[PDB]
């Protein structure tokens, strides 16, 4: 079976992957449109009832025999970052079509409707808006939020309405298969990850203001080094972070000292912070423990600071029943899995609070993603498509 | 006498500091091309407007000599760079050449021709902010500058002959710092010039997604830096003055909020008066850095590009100035020069010393410079005294 999908992937991945090379493919672009048409074409061919909604999401739908009004959804976004890979997103939609097609031509029609979905867009590429696909599905969009977006959208045969769409309410389940984008699975030697939650995020822009002096003619006790200060903050905080241990992650990815010259004591320093955790309390209590440590450190060496918490998003937990059922099949079907979480946001996070959802991770070699070097061993892709085939069966082909 | 010079400066300094004023803020003289030349001309006039045998040399320095009876071939030089940076100046360099002239003038008219020849100089550039060269003025003076025309000068076909007549050089500067200032002191007896060291350490870790990659699997090149700065600094701090350690330039990569930086190139600037103490500290740092990285599996790359040894001032020239500060109830302050001046390329050839005037809030080079008008007069005074003790002394 894994050998069966390995062929299936091996012959379909390069196919769909051929729509937007140099992999790009952004929201409402020619490639975007063409890609959706070639998928819808083949989806239709294989026996599915394809369609687009007002925003451009693409659907499969193999109608169920007993609960046609109950949909067990599966898919991922089809747009990529400029020079990203062909596995992030795009693959999860492919997988969904492949599992369903095999199940279709194997146990016959489901006893409740199954539906593949190639969502419009996730991870904001082209326009200043993210999740224009999964958000419209639940009417969270509001056209009054968005090269004219309307023109791009209209060029592809779409028109943003004058108000939010009607939130779908026939979705009984949603499962997203996504590459990890990390290195936990690859490192631990595991193939499938049962993600029980999606991390929450906080992001800051903190400015340090001391005094820019001479590096030689200024004694060390007359100084107000803003880069020494940052060092103290970063060094000291990351300690507390690691002590806290997983799933907590902390970053100081960007730093801008001014003037930024060897023989001048930096007087100002604008730096950032990226903290993520699966528990909103741990996340908030911690980031605030940090905010206190920083200003404590600054009132002390007489440096003024501005803390700007511009991004603050709450964690989102995958559905418990669906996770169990998964894990149970990752057992009932002897597999090499690891119940883990997601340090990245996905379309599955928009689904979760509305309909029960769960994700399935496949390793990512070198945690590369949103980069042309992202790959995954094909038999691992096969595993992920096989694990997704097995699950959808549990949800739609079983009463 | 302080409020005598206080009127001299208050009169001379405002008009002298006018040639090359920047309406955009501060002062911009800068080497050779116009605005600099005009200044070298009017400072030659008021010089010639005295028994000063004003002249130039092969590249552009300006002199003014008060020939003396008995040892007229022994020169006592005084002055400082006439150039300045894009914005600011006003007291940097310039005030040294102006003090020397007002100190010689007053002294010469109020004491007649000296034993040894006294000389004032307005050297052409130092710390130059226009072309990739520094000390082009004093270097040529001692034939050290291995090879303008629009200003009327043709650079030599070979290194000029070294001056072999300067009996003692004395440079009066603005400290460019805040030590004298924050001590309620006016004079500084520069005993030595700090011997700088500068590195360009490059850190190579690994860029990773800020959330999908766990903490144990990371190789943060900014966490690395944070550990290296906050460790070495608390070290320099306890080593105590006059040691100074400074990480002024950092540059992580990709250096964006949600990507762990997999590379960070930072800089180091460590200074100290004793060469042995400098070397030792900075040697240990390299060890500390090299240890912290090999620990968190990050590759370093320590590039030590500037390795300058300390330039002490003539020990004798320093005692005569210190006792000079004794006879007079002078509020001096024996200290070291945290920066380099023309006096550092003189010192190794002719006995030399430096007098320090307190400075702003350490503010220097930029237009916000200023030293209390009565502290300046104190300087031009003590300079006038010392020179008297070197060309008029029996």
């Amino acid at each position: 079976l894994i050998t069966h999908f390995r062929q299936a992937i091996e012959e379909t991945l390069p196919w769909l992957s051929s729509f937007g090379a140099d992999m790009t493919r952004l929201l409402y672009s020619p490639e975007w449109l063409e890609t959706q048409q070639q998928f819808k074409k083949r989806m239709a061919a294989s026996g599915l009832e394809t369609r687009f909604d007002e925003v451009g999401n693409l659907y499969g739908r193999l109608n169920g025999t007993e609960y046609p009004q109950e949909v067990v959804l599966s898919g991922s976004h089809i747009d990529t970052v400029v020079n990203g890979g062909n596995l992030d997103g795009q693959f999860g939609a492919l997988a969904a079509w492949l599992a369903i097609d095999w199940l279709k031509t194997q146990y016959g029609a489901p006893l409740r409707t199954v539906e593949v979905v190639a969502m419009a867009e996730e991870e904001g590429s082209r326009f200043p808006y993210v999740f224009w696909g999964s958000k419209n599905i639940f009417g969270l969009a509001n056209p009054d939020d968005v090269n004219s977006f309307v023109d791009a959208m209209k060029a592809c045969g779409f028109t943003l309405p004058n108000a939010p769409l009607t939130p779908r309410q026939d979705i009984k389940a949603f499962v997203e298969l996504h590459i990890e984008q990390g290195c936990v699975l690859e490192s631990n030697g595991q193939s499938i990850g049962v993600v029980n939650a999606i991390v929450g995020q906080r992001r800051y822009t903190v400015t340090l203001n001391g005094e820019s002096n001479h590096a030689g003619t200024t004694p060390m006790g007359y100084r107000r080094d803003t880069v020494y200060a940052f060092s103290r903050i970063c060094h000291q905080s990351v300690e507390k972070a690691k002590r806290m241990g997983d799933p907590l992650v902390l970053t100081f990815g960007k730093v801008e000292p001014r003037p930024n010259t060897v023989n001048v004591v930096p007087g100002k320093t604008t730096f950032t912070i990226d903290c993520r955790h699966t528990d909103a309390a741990v996340l908030r209590d911690f980031t605030q423990q940090l905010e206190n440590d920083m200003r404590a450190i600054c009132d002390e060496m007489d440096i003024g600071i501005d803390i700007d918490l511009w991004m603050d998003e709450e964690p989102v937990p995958m559905n418990k029943e669906l996770v169990a059922t998964l894990t149970e099949l990752c057992e009932r079907e002897k597999l090499n899995y690891r119940v883990m979480h997601s340090g990245a946001g996905h379309d599955a996070q928009i689904f979760a609070p509305r309909v029960p959802t769960c994700m399935i991770f496949i390793p990512s070699i070198n945690g590369i993603s949103h980069n042309p070097a992202e790959r995954t061993n094909i038999t691992d892709l096969a595993e992920g498509v096989k694990t997704l085939a097995l699950m959808l069966y549990q949800l739609a082909w079983q009463k």
